[PDB]
C-alpha cells in the first residue's frame, strides 16, 4: 500500500522521512508525512541538534524536538533521534570557547546525558557521532577532535549507553557507502568504538547521492554487507538523489533507477533496518542553497505529486 508497507513486507523495520518543524504548519504536508503507508519513521532534520537544544551551556530547549517526538507518537512512527556530536550548528559558546580536554570534555559529556536523558524511551536510534571524517579517511580537525582527540568518539557513545541503554548507538556519514579511503575509515571507526569497550549498534549512511553518478545496486551492497559483517546493524539515514537542474523526462527516469537501486541494497541485506528520505517533497528539501544548479532530488514535487521516482523505490522494495 507505500513505501512503509512495502518495506515491512521485506522485514525492514521502516520506510521513513526527515521533517522540520517549520513545515508542521503546511497541514496538506503533516497529513501526507502522517501517512504511515508510506512513512513508519521520523527524523528531525534541525530541533534536536546542539544549537537546538543547549543554545546556551547548561540551558537546555526541548520543545522543537518534543513536537516532532510528540507527532510521531501520535501516528504510530518510530523516531531516529539526530543528532548528538557533530561539527556543524553548534552554538556559538562551543565553537568561542577557550576549552582545555577537561572542560570540553565535561561541556561534551554534559550535552550528551541531559539530551539522551530527556528522550529516554522515544528514540529507536540515536546519531551519537556524525561526520567524524575527511572525504580522506583521516579524522575530521573539528573543536573536538582538536581538543580531546580521537577518544571523543568512543567517549560519546559510552556516555550515550551510560543515559539510555536501551537505545541503538549509531555513527553516522556521508560518501561512506560505496568502496573508498572513507568507507574503510567508517569500518575502522566501528573497529576502534568496540577496542575502547564502547557501544556501537549501527551505521547511519546518509546517502546524499547525484542523479546518473548513484553508486551501483551492486556497489552499494557490497558495503552494506562490508559493515554488517562487523556485526552491526546499518541504515541509510538521510537519502536524496540531487539532479542538475533543469529537470527533464530523462534525469527523472535516471532518479527513479538511482533511487530504486538504493532501496534494492537495502533489501538485499539482512541488518539493513531502514531507508529515511531526507524530506520527502522537492519543495523542503534541503539541496538547492546549497548545492549550485542541483535540485529536485526526492520522491514527491514540490506539489506533493509522485515523481517516477516514487515507483523506482516501489520497485527495489519489491512492491
Ligand atoms: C583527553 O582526556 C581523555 C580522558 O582522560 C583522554 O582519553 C584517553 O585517550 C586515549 C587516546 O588518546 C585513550 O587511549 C586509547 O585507549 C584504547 C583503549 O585501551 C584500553 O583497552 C585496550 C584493549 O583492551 C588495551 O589494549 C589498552 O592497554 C587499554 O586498556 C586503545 O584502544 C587505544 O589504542 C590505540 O591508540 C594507541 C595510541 O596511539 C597513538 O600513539 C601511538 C604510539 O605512540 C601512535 O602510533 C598512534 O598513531 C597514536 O598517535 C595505539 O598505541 C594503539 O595501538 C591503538 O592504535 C590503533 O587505534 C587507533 C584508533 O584508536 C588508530 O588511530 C591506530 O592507527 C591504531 O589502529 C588508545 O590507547 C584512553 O583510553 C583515553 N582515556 C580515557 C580515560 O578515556 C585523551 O587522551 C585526552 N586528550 C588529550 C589531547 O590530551
Ligand atoms: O535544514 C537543513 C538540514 O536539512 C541539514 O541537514 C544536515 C545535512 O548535512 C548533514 O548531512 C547532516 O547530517 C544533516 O543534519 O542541515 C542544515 C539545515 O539548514
Amino acid at each position: 500500500a507505500g513505501l512503509n508497507t512495502a518495506a515491512k513486507a521485506k522485514g525492514l523495520k521502516y520506510f521513513g522521512s526527515a521533517t522540520d518543524n517549520p513545515e508542521l504548519t503546511d497541514s496538506a504536508y503533516v497529513a501526507q508525512l502522517s501517512n504511515t503507508d508510506d512513512f513508519g519513521q521520523i527524523t528531525p532534520g534541525n530541533s534536536m541538534k546542539w544549537d537546538a537544544t543547549e543554545p546556551s551551556q547548561n540551558s537546555f530547549s526541548f520543545a522543537n524536538g518534543d513536537a516532532v517526538v510528540n507527532l510521531a507518537n501520535k501516528n504510530g512512527q518510530l523516531m531516529r533521534c539526530h543528532t548528538l556530536v557533530w561539527h556543524s550548528q553548534l552554538p556559538n559558546w562551543v565553537s568561542s570557547g577557550s576549552w582545555t580536554n577537561a572542560t570540553l570534555l565535561a561541556a561534551m559529556k554534559n550535552h550528551i546525558t541531559n539530551v539522551v536523558t530527556h528522550y529516554k524511551g522515544k528514540c529507536y536510534a540515536w546519531d551519537v557521532v556524525n561526520e567524524a571524517l575527511n572525504e580522506d579517511g583521516t579524522f575530521r580537525n573539528s573543536v573536538f577532535y582538536q581538543i580531546i582527540g580521537p577518544a571523543y568518539i568512543p567517549i560519546a557513545f559510552a556516555t550515550a549507553a551510560a543515559a539510555d541503554p536501551d537505545v541503538k548507538l549509531y555513527y553516522n556519514d556521508y560518501s561512506i557507502e560505496y568502496s573508498g579511503a572513507k568507507a574503510t575509515a567508517a569500518q575502522n571507526i566501528v573497529k576502534m568504538i568496540k577496542a575502547y569497550g564502547a557501544k556501537i549498534d549501527g551505521v547511519g549512511l546518509q546517502a546524499h547521492f547525484i542523479v546518473g553518478s548513484t553508486p551501483s545496486q551492486s556497489d552499494l551492497t557490497t558495503v552494506l554487507k562490508g559493515y554488517t559483517a562487523l556485526g552491526v546493524e546499518v541504515a541509510y539515514t538521510e537519502l536524496d538523489i540531487r539532479m542538475q537542474l533543469p529537470s527533464t523526462a530523462a534525469k527523472l527516469a535516471q532518479q527513479s533507477t538511482d533511487f530504486q537501486g538504493v532501496a534494492a541494497a537495502c533489501v538485499s541485506t539482512t541488518g539493513c533496518v531502514g531507508v529515511t528520505i531526507w524530506d520527502w517533497t522537492d519543495k523542503y528539501s534541503w539541496v538547492p542553497s546549497v548545492f549550485q544548479g542541483y535540485g529536485a532530488p526526492l520522491p514527491w514535487d514540490e506539489n506533493y505529486v509522485k515523481k517516477p521516482a516514487y515507483d523506482g523505490l516501489m520497485a527495489g522494495l519489491g512492491a
